[PDB]
Parts: structure tokens; C-alpha cells; sequence
């Protein structure tokens, strides 16, 4: 015979009697009591916990929880041998357990710019109770800002409710990177029972941002013949992402070889320095681009024009080019004349040249000996390096005191320290 | 005095004469010739290359390229000393050089799902010529499919044309991962000159795809008490991305500790195996989820329900519970009766139980001795393990041949190999 008893009733609640017919309890011992000569059976000071009983442990949904008990009728006119009877009390569930999350703080990581509608699962609540007394609903309590951004959805697919976050609008990590929601679970008892957990959405970073240089363009003066390791310039860029999506590498972009030889760009600090012989007379400007690149898996990159102006040093000593004109013409640094046609006639054309810049290539230019020849402007302009002078005569002269004219010229630039050159010519006669 | 001469003319082209006034060439030597008594000056079998001349090398845009030359008038009624004159021939540019890319194949990497409008720079073409004879336009020749996807844009920002790819629609790597375009550069000469390069767009992979399991759900039978390392089941998932965006890791998701003890999930292969004592009498089903996760920087993940049915083994030997009923009641495995009231009266209630399943818990149940007691059904149902029998009398008996009743019961299950138990009772008298 069967019986329906609510679980966890108070001691000595009567569960019933003889819809059949001394009575003894043979089995059911801790949880029940019977009375002699009545066969009315009541609960004990050990309450029946539907959730406690080994008898009811792994039972599948809606498989009824039955406690076995046996009682003996051992009187039939004190002649019969006793009659036991199989009993079954079906313990009925009450909402005496609260729905729960495994941890009271729950922590989702959602990437930046997840498309609208994207779903993410929330951990399930559980409830040791059965049927409508177990998990019933989920509710998403949220700050205003956050409410426009996040929704809740529940699936009846898996015959057990999987609650899910819907992303309702765009997330940007850079804008804001941490939200706070509470997820309320509730059961379907009366009264119901509920529980909460803090659901923290963490916005994860994507490499959605490129490097930018402090300045679009870069300029720097650099002194010619500087030593190996002299700081030319530091370029630096900026990335609004996080970690390696924002770590930066610097490398030459549109840089011809010459420059590559002379400069060293350091990838971490972005400090260009000298690594080679720098000569303004070779290359007066250094023009190149520089490439800033993040360490994202798909690297984003920027570039900046750099132009280095090479500053002059007086490292070039002037140059006295002596040469012929018209019919007069030199040979291994000496020429011919005799019984000169006139004074103020020209023996040589003389060009003085300096390869540096401004002052350091401004040339003064002087005839050494005691001879009868001067330099006279031939040019009709004032080009400060490119002097063209005639080497012309001062006094007439005859074949008797001649063939002994070593005219030597000297030149100095207005540099500091100054540099000088000397160059000569013999006139035979 | 000045002069305009086109570069790379044929030998002995006349560049002009005396808009002034023997004539000698003093400077300009390799590239020019003058004629005596005329002062008309013409080109040589060394052509003037505007692009060749050291004199014109690093010249900034539109800085004119001038070749210096000096000539001497050394006749003024054969009385004057000679007059030289500064010359300047301004060499004029002709479109004798073709616009070029550094490499003839160019190779851009664009990420999946780059937003429409996103720009990417193409390497610049160069042109050793000057002014309108240098780079003029860029043109993007393209296959139909590819044309809907990619545009060209040129910037006049940097005073030098930076050509750029515009992305015109969505790229999906999984769909198609390599395009072919040609980029045509052309100059602004007449006729113009042009050049091409193969521009290959490579679509780079983003982790835009989650794992999926072969099957939504997984089932497996597993024999109780199997050995450590026995293959239970292999779960496997699938990711349509590339590299580590598609490499997969398997780990238990909603798995209570018990299960964690008994099973070992291997992260690479996704093969669950035995790692602990499995007892159907402890846990008949193993229910858990499994988590597949890619090795993307922001891992995407799937999960699958797994349910393992534990199959029974005859590892439990039956259980003979002897106990009292009504007034008759046992004590350290023996009880009292004397001058029995009748035969077919019951001394004990006897329950035989096996903890296994089906056959291996089907019990036959037999009284050993030569005694006057049998087992008789007390229950009113056929529960195949839970037998309830009376141990009742066969023959009457008196106090003179008694107090020597060791009734022993034996039980065996229908398992293979079968298991047996024996249990006894003394009746004093
Ligand atoms: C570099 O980046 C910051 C943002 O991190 C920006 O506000 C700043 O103006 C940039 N440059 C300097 C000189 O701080
Ligand atoms: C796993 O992935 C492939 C695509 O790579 C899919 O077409 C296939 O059907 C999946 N499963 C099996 C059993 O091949
Ligand atoms: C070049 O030579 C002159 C002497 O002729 C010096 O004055 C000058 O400093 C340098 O030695
Ligand atoms: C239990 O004991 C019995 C003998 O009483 C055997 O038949 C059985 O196989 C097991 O040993
Ligand atoms: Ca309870
Ligand atoms: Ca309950
Ligand atoms: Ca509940
Ligand atoms: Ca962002
Ligand atoms: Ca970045
Ligand atoms: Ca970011
Ligand atoms: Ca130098
Ligand atoms: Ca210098
Ligand atoms: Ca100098
Ligand atoms: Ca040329
Ligand atoms: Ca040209
Ligand atoms: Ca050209
Ligand atoms: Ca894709
Ligand atoms: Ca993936
Ligand atoms: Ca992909
Ligand atoms: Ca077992
Ligand atoms: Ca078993
Ligand atoms: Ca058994």
C-alpha cells in the first residue's frame, strides 16, 4: 500500500492508517512510528528530507521518491502466523532549498566590437529541490548605461535552462572596459526563493588601433664627421590599445642604402644614432621615412618623414687650379714666354676652390715671391669660392734675367682652425 | 651668358653663338666644342645626360641644371690680353626615363573584415626624370570579382604622390584569401612612359570563428571496474580559422569532482580515458560537459554534453538479512522457541539482496541442513532482488530434542562467474 507525505514535517504528524484490515514496525525504522491495536502511523523526531535520502539520490526528473517500510500484523485470533505488508510513502517535495550559483561573482570576458546579437553563456544556477520548486527564471538587473548594452536570453534546448548574455550595442575597450550587472535566479515555489550573483563583463582588447607619431614630420641638424653613437634624433609613437597590440617597433621604411650605412635606428626606443662616416660634401641632407609598427598578430603601422640637415665642418683645404689660356699653355707645372709682348699680359688662368660651405670655404689668395706677376679678376661676378684670376705681368723683362720664375700661390679659407694650400708655376723664357 | 639645350642630343648639334662680340674652350671640355673665328658652339660625341651630371645630382625639384663652361677670346688686334667669359648651358629635361617600382611584384596583407573605406599604402613609383616628365598617375587594373572589392586613391599631402588601396567591400579569409591586381604607373611626358607591377592582396586571418563539435552530444558505454587508461570516448571539434585561431584545447566544463577523479581528458586529442576506480554501484551514469577552445588571443569556445553509461559487473555477492518478526526476536544471531504453537508458524523474516543489476543480482536461495524449516513468500510482488520470505516450520516438535537448531541459508546470484553467500540462525528451546 502507498502514501503521500510532504517532506520535513514536525514530529508525530500522522501519515495515516488502515484503509486495510498487534502492529509492529519491521522496516522504516528511523523515520516512522506505528501504534499498537490501531495501525495508525506517524512521523518521528527524525524528519524525512527528500533531498537527504539515499533511497532518492540520483533519481531522474519526475521519478518519484519512495521510502520503503514494512509492518507486521501479528494477531489473527492468536492462531494465524503473522502478516507483514509492503508499504511505500512517497515523500513530496517542498521549496525548502534556494536556487544558487557556484560562485557569487561571475566574470565574462567579451571582446571589443563584438557584433550586436552575439551570445555568451552565463553559468547555471542549481536547486536541490525538484519540479516547480527548482530554477524557474533568470533576471538581469543592471545600471542604466549598461542596460542599453546587454540583454538576457534563455534556451529550453538542453531541457535545462542555459541563460545567456546578448550584446545589444558596440563595446569599445578604450572608451570603457568593465561593467557590473547582477543576475537574479528564482525558483517556482510559493513563496519562491531567489539568489543573486555579480556578473562582471570585462571588455577584452582587440588591435583596432594603429600607432601614431608624436609629430607628422621630423627635422634635426647633425654635424658632419660626428662620432659613432651620437644621438641624432628620437622618434616616438603612441598606440591606444593594450599589451602587445600597443608595443611598438621602429624600422627604416623608404631609406636608400647610403643612409642605412650612416644611421642606426633602435627598435625599442626609436632613437636614431650614428653608425657610419658622415660627410656633408658627400650628402648634405639625409631624407628617409620611419615605420612604427605594433606587436599585434596583424601588425598595424604608421610612418613619419625624417629629414636630417648635415652641418658643415672645415675639413676641406682650398684648391689652387693653375692652367693655360689661349696660346700660352703649361706642361708638368711649367710654361714658356720670352721677351714678353707687354706688361699686364696674362700667363695663367687660376681658379681657387673650397668644397666646404660659407666661411669655411671663403678663400683668400696670395702670391708669395718677390716676382713681377699679380692675380687680376677675370670673372665678372663675385662667386665666393669660384674665383677666376689671371696671373698677369707687372714689369716688362728680357731674355737675360729669366728662366727662373717659380711663381708660388698660397690660399687659405676663413675656417677655424683655418686650412691652407700652396701651388706653383715655372715660366721658362 | 646663358643657353637652353635639350639633354641627349646627337653629336655636333649647334647650341648657338655670338649674341656677344680666336675662340678657345677653357672649361666644359668633354661635352662641348667651339670653332675658331666664329664662336659658334656645338655638342660632342659625349652627350649631356641631365640625369648623369654630378653638377645636377641632388638638385631639389625645379632647381635648374646648369653646366659651367668657359671660353677665351684671345684676339683684340693681337694687342689685348685675352678675355674669357662665364657660360651657363641649362640642360633641359626630356622624358628619357620610365617610371618604376622597386620590385615588380608588390604584396599587401589586409586583415579579414577590414571596415569599408580602410586605406593601405602602395609603394611609390620613382622616375629619374624631372617636372612633368616624372610620375603622373596611378591606375588599378583588376579582375571583375576583385574590382568590386578594391579601389585606388592618391594623396597630394606629402608633395609626392602616395597611392593607396581603398577596401570597397568585406573580405573573408575563409571565402577567398588571395587577390591579384596590377598597378600601372605613368609619367606626364609626350609620349608618356608607363610601368606595371603585380599587386597581390593577401587576406590575413582573424579569429572570427568558434570551434564546433562533430556531434552536439556524446554517449558511451563504459564497463565498471575498467583499468587505468581504457579509452572511454574521443570528442573532437572543428575550427574554420587558421593556425592558433584554429588549434583546439579540450577541458572539462560542468563536471562534478567525482567524475574529475574517474576520467582524464587529454587537451590535444580530446580522448577521455580512465584515471580512477569506476563503480556502477557508486555512480551508474557519468554526466558532464566538455569545453573546446581555440588558441586565439581572445579564445572562442564550444561545449558538448557527454553522458557515459556505466555497465554492470558481477562484483557484489548476495546478502542474507535474517531478522525477527512480531514477538519472536533474534540476539547475536540466535533466538528462542519451545513446544512450538504450530507448524507453518514463522520464526524469522529473511531478505536476500544483491547490489548489481539484472542477472548478476538475480538470487536463488536455499536451506542447507536436514532441519524442519522452509522459506515461504511473505511479499505479494516479484521484486527479483528484494525477496521477503518467512522462515517457518515444517514439523511440530517438543522440548526433548531441541536447542540444537543451526539453520543455515545459502544464496547465489545468476552471474558469471557466480557469487554466493551463507548466513545462519540458532533456535534455542
Ligand atoms: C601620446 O599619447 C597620449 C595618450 O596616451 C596623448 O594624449 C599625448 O598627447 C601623446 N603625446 C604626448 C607628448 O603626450
Ligand atoms: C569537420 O570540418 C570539416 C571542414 O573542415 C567539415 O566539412 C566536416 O564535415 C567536419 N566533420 C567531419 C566528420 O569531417
Ligand atoms: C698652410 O700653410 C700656411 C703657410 O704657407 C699656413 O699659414 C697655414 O696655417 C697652413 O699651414
Ligand atoms: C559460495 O559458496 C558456495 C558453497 O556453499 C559455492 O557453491 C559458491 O560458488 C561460492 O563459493
Ligand atoms: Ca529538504
Ligand atoms: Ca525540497
Ligand atoms: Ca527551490
Ligand atoms: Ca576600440
Ligand atoms: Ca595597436
Ligand atoms: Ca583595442
Ligand atoms: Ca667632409
Ligand atoms: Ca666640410
Ligand atoms: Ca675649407
Ligand atoms: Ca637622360
Ligand atoms: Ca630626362
Ligand atoms: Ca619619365
Ligand atoms: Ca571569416
Ligand atoms: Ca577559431
Ligand atoms: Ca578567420
Ligand atoms: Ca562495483
Ligand atoms: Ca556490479
Ligand atoms: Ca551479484
Amino acid at each position: 500500500v502507498v502514501y503521500k507525505v510532504p517532506e520535513e514535517q514536525p514530529p508525530n504528524t500522522l501519515i495515516g492508517s488502515l484503509a486495510a484490515d498487534l502492529y509492529k514496525l519491521e522496516v522504516g525504522a528511523p523515520y516512522l512510528r506505528v501504534d499498537g491495536k490501531t495501525g495508525d502511523i506517524f512521523t518521528t523526531e527524525t524528519s524525512i528530507d527528500r533531498e537527504g535520502l539515499r533511497e532518492c539520490q540520483n533519481q531522474l526528473p519526475g521519478d518519484p521518491c519512495i521510502l520503503e517500510f514494512e509492518v507486521s500484523i501479528t494477531d489473527l485470533v492468536q492462531n494465524g502466523s503473522p502478516r507483514l505488508l509492503e508499504g511505500q510513502i512517497e515523500v513530496q517535495d517542498i521549496n525548502d532549498n534556494t536556487p544558487n550559483f557556484a560562485s557569487p561573482v561571475i566574470t565574462l570576458a567579451i571582446p571589443e566590437n563584438t557584433n550586436i546579437g552575439s551570445l555568451f553563456p552565463i553559468p547555471l544556477a542549481s536547486d536541490r529541490d525538484a519540479g516547480p520548486n527548482g530554477v524557474a527564471s533568470y533576471e538581469l538587473q543592471a545600471g542604466p548605461e549598461a542596460q542599453e548594452l546587454f540583454g538576457l536570453q534563455v534556451a529550453e534546448d538542453q531541457e535545462e535552462k542555459q541563460p545567456q548574455l546578448i550584446v545589444m550595442g558596440n563595446l569599445d575597450r578604450e572608451r570603457w572596459d568593465s561593467y557590473d550587472l547582477t543576475i537574479k535566479v528564482q525558483d517556482g515555489g510559493s513563496p519562491p526563493r531567489a539568489s543573486s550573483a555579480l556578473l562582471r563583463v570585462t571588455v577584452l582588447d582587440t588591435n583596432d588601433n594603429a600607432p601614431k607619431f608624436e609629430r607628422p614630420s621630423y627635422e634635426a641638424e647633425l654635424s658632419e664627421n660626428s662620432p659613432i653613437g651620437h644621438s641624432v634624433i628620437q622618434v616616438k609613437a603612441n598606440d591606444s590599445d593594450q599589451g602587445a597590440n600597443a608595443e611598438i617597433e621602429y624600422t627604416f621604411h623608404q631609406a636608400p642604402e647610403v643612409v642605412r650605412r650612416l644611421l642606426r635606428l633602435d627598435r625599442n626606443t626609436g632613437l636614431i644614432t650614428v653608425q657610419g662616416p658622415v660627410d656633408r660634401e658627400d650628402l648634405s641632407t639625409l631624407r628617409f621615412s620611419v615605420l612604427a609598427k605594433d606587436r599585434g598578430t596583424n601588425p598595424k603601422s604608421a610612418r613619419a618623414q625624417v629629414v636630417v640637415t648635415v652641418k658643415d665642418m672645415n675639413d676641406n683645404a682650398p684648391t689652387i687650379e693653375i692652367r693655360g689660356i689661349g696660346l700660352v699653355t703649361h706642361q708638368d707645372g711649367m710654361a714658356n714666354i720670352s721677351e714678353d709682348v707687354a706688361e699686364e699680359t696674362a700667363v695663367a688662368l687660376v681658379q681657387v676652390s673650397d668644397r666646404d660651405e660659407g666661411e669655411n670655404a671663403a678663400v683668400t689668395c696670395v702670391v708669395a715671391g718677390d716676382v713681377p706677376f699679380q692675380l687680376r679678376q677675370a670673372s665678372e661676378t663675385g662667386s665666393d669660392s669660384k674665383k677666376k684670376y689671371f696671373l698677369q705681368t707687372t714689369t716688362p723683362l728680357d731674355y737675360e734675367k729669366v728662366k727662373d720664375y717659380t711663381i708660388e700661390i698660397v690660399a687659405v679659407d676663413s675656417g677655424n682652425p683655418p686650412l691652407s694650400s700652396t701651388n706653383s708655376l715655372k715660366v721658362q723664357v
